């Protein structure tokens, strides 16, 4: 599914993502548009073999098991088909596990370079929420 900007973020809070260890809401939102386009069904693969997924584009190398990372884990316990569905659920789960993990939302590379540090509360803006 391609969410819409709006709905996206209404479906963020009510996973319970704003304000999910200090990050504000429009943080997320601007990190799934540059990570995936809002696009559920993302994949992009490294150079390293890992394989990235759905919105919040997750990698294979710690997160998710696709059965075609050597030697990887599957922190969050799930298959990285979950990932891709229009149901984010399983996504924001294993997103507040990678935030968790000390970098914060470092982690997502598009985020430190395309929203950290910038206007976020646009990302919301307009928005019933
Ligand atoms: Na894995």
């Amino acid at each position: 599914k391609v969410f819409g900007r709006c709905e996206l973020a209404a479906a963020m809070k009510r996973h319970g993502l704003d304000n999910y260890r200090g990050y504000s809401l429009g943080n997320w939102v601007c990190a799934a548009k540059f990570e995936s386009n809002f696009n559920t069904q993302a994949t992009n693969r490294n150079t390293d073999g890992s394989t990235d997924y759905g919105i919040l584009q997750i990698n294979s190398r710690w997160w998710c098991n696709d059965g075609r990372t050597p030697g990887s884990r599957n922190l969050c316990n799930i298959p990285c088909s979950a990932l891709l569905s229009s149901d984010i659920t399983a996504s924001v789960n294993c997103a507040k596990k990678i935030v968790s993990d000390g970098n914060g939302m470092n982690a997502w590379v598009a985020w430190r370079n395309r929203c950290k540090g910038t206007d976020v509360q646009a990302w919301i803006r307009g928005c019933r929420l």
